[PDB]
């Protein structure tokens, strides 16, 4: 394939596929209805990402957008991936602390705005406008992280000790992990164009694998996903 | 900007943004889980509309459709906005009367058909076919309003007095408000072409602000959104 | 209309419309909240299919895709139809056996992958890649059917006798019905090109009517949809 970033797309596809298979096997026989929910959510995430990375690898999840007087390749499939995987990851965190339905709707709604406006910015042909959308997208991200930090941390400390501790780790990972995305966008070819596309693709692949496989390995090795029973 | 309707798009963007901020502040500190749901729903609505109005203002939410032997500008972002905000508004009404899950699925499903077929009609290149889709869309709207009037009014009179009264007002507003949309479509440039695009845009902006901010001001000033407690 | 398959599109539109009307009338007056859910789900299915078949009939739900050195007409509206109707049909089956929330999320998620990857394969311009997507789509289908057969059959035998029997019939129909779809795709013009488009359209219309009207007639004539009451 005549795209230098192909190597990072192939590696990402393989790792998401292997992650999906592992979770699928690990989840066999689990009957606790609570654990079944976490396994369903956490296995679906890398299965979706697998299909999206494959679509980028084969060239389908790519388009050309003119801005800055040039044809810029844009992997729109990245955003389709995040559109579906980020709300599932939020659902994992919300179920852990038994968040109320009102707060879940707020987080998922803000997440849709986050990804939707990011996509609009990626496809926008007026260069200066691209960063208006980036700003709105990042504001929605900060609202999410505010809720996860100050909204959820209070509900967790009153819960089981294994629920409060697992959430604390997954929360710190999320804040650091989520916050890198808008930075890579700003410095890569969709934004300021300081880092070339092949390195931009590597950085998003490292982040995506950490979030869609790494995060799941941490959650599914915790005792919190099971109900307290004899 | 070289579009005469730009003024109405700028005004709509500003009003949705101001409405979102107001609701966001008003909702701070609210802890009653019932009120949290209404604030989550009712704040998300104008935040979505804000992004959609901005996308029309900057030119992204617009396309050209040939029919009647002319290039007709179509603001497809209007429909993307309604696709997400009208089911949230229905959820507000359904939660108020504690509607059963079966009736909610019917309303949301009929609402998706309503907006989906309206979009198809807006993008249809055969002029006469456009009104076939308008007719199907309007039939789905009448089903919704039938349920809100005859379906829900019975469940409300048995509920708390502040729930029955709030719903009655929001119901009358909804019937009048919702019914104007297909009329403006039919008379504006998407339909018969009697009213020019700049006035059509003004009329939809007046309606959208009434529905996405106005409606919310009425709901969130009612006692019905809180649980009965000491 | 200058497309020989138009006759099968017109017939499909009519049958979905008639099916929608029948279910709509049959459901009048039903007040049992459990039966209301099944009627809501089962009436929405053919109403969606009606709009999609109409969009194919009028030419809107069609596009041209170059592969094998030819312009191949692709009815993308088929996939939009299935995207919404197949998860509703799964919800019908899941509610019948009172499946847990974890298993429902798994089935609906796998169903979205099934249809999404099928659509990608239909729109893919590299001929050999089309069948890669077909393979992934079919694997997701087999996971669904595995769960319906081995996952759900165990939960049903412990339920009411009228619930276990109704599900058994709807399960056998589903396995045979669902499995024909990937076969028709492979042999028709989207795949190997052995069967011409007009016969391919007939076969999918026969299948769609069986699934979106036939299946519903079986379910809504069963006692299982009502709660056990005096
Ligand atoms: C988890 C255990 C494994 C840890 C692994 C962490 C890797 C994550 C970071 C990678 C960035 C790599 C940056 C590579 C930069 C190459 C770009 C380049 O060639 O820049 C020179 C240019 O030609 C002229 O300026
Ligand atoms: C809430 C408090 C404020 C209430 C505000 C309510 C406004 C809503 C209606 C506006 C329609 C305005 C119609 C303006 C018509 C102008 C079109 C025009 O110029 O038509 C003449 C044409 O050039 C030759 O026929
Ligand atoms: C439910 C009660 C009614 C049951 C009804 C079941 C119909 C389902 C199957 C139809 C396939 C029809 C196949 C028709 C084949 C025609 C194609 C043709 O013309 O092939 C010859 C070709 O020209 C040179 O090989
Ligand atoms: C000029 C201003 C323009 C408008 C601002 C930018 C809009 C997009 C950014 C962020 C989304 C904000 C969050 C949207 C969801 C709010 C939900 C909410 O208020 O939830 C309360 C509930 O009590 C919780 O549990
Ligand atoms: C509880 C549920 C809450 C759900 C909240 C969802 C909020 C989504 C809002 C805005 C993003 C809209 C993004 C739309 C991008 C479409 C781009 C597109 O397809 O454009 C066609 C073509 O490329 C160019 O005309
Ligand atoms: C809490 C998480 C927050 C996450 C969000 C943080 C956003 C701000 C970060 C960096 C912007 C730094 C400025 C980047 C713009 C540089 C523009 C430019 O011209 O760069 C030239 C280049 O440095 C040589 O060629
Ligand atoms: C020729 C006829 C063509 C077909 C007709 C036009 C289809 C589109 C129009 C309206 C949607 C109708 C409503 C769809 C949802 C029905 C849900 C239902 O029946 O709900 C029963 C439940 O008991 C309630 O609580
Ligand atoms: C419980 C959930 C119930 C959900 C019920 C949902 C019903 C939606 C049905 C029909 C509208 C379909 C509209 C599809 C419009 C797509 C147009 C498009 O993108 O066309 C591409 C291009 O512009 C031209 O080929
Ligand atoms: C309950 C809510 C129901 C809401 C839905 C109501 C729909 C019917 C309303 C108006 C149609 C009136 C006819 C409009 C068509 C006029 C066509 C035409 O040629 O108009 C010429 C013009 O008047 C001079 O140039
Ligand atoms: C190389 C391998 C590539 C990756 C494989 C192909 C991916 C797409 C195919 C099938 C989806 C599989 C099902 C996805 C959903 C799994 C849900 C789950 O594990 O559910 C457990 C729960 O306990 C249940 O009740
Ligand atoms: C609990 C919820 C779980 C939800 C699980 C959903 C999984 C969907 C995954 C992959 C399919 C993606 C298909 C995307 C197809 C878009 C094609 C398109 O519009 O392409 C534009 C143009 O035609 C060419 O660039
Ligand atoms: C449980 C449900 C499973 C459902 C999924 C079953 C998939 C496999 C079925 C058939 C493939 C048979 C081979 C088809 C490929 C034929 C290619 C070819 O060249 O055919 C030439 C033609 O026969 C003369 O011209
Ligand atoms: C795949 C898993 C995760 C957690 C992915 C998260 C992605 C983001 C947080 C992306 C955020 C963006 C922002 C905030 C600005 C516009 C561009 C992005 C969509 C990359
Ligand atoms: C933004 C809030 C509301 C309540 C918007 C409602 C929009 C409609 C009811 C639109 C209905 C249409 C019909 C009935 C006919 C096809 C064209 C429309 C989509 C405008
Ligand atoms: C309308 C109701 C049903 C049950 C439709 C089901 C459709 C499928 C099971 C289609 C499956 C496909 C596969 C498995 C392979 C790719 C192509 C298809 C989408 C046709």
């Amino acid at each position: 394939t005549g795209r230098p970033e192909w190597i990072w797309l192939a590696l990402g596809t393989a790792l998401m596929g292997l992650g999906t298979l592992y979770f699928l096997v690990k989840g066999m026989g689990v009957s606790d209805p609570d654990a079944k929910k976490f396994y369903a959510i956490t296995t679906l995430v890398p299965a979706i990402a697998f299909t999206m990375y494959l679509s980028m690898l084969l060239g389908y999840g790519l388009t050309m957008v003119p801005f800055g007087g040039e044809q810029n390749p844009i992997y729109w499939a990245r955003y389709a991936d995040w559109l579906f995987t980020t709300p599932l990851l939020l659902l994992d965190l919300a179920l852990l602390v038994d968040a109320d339905q009102g707060t879940i709707l707020a987080l998922v709604g803000a997440d849709g705005i986050m990804i939707g406006t990011g996509l609009v910015g990626a496809l926008t042909k007026v260069y200066s406008y691209r960063f208006v959308w980036w700003a709105i997208s990042t504001a929605a991200m900060l609202y999410i992280l505010y809720v996860l930090f100050f909204g959820f941390t209070s509900k967790a400390e009153s819960m089981r000790p294994e629920v409060a501790s697992t959430f604390k780790v997954l929360r710190n990972v999320t804040v650091v992990l989520w916050s890198a995305y808008p930075v890579v966008w700003l410095i890569g070819s969709e934004g300021a164009g300081i880092v070339p596309l092949n390195i931009e693709t590597l950085l998003f692949m490292v982040l995506d694998v950490s979030a869609k496989v790494g995060f799941g390995l941490i959650l599914l090795r915790s005792r919190a996903i099971f109900g307290e029973a004899e």
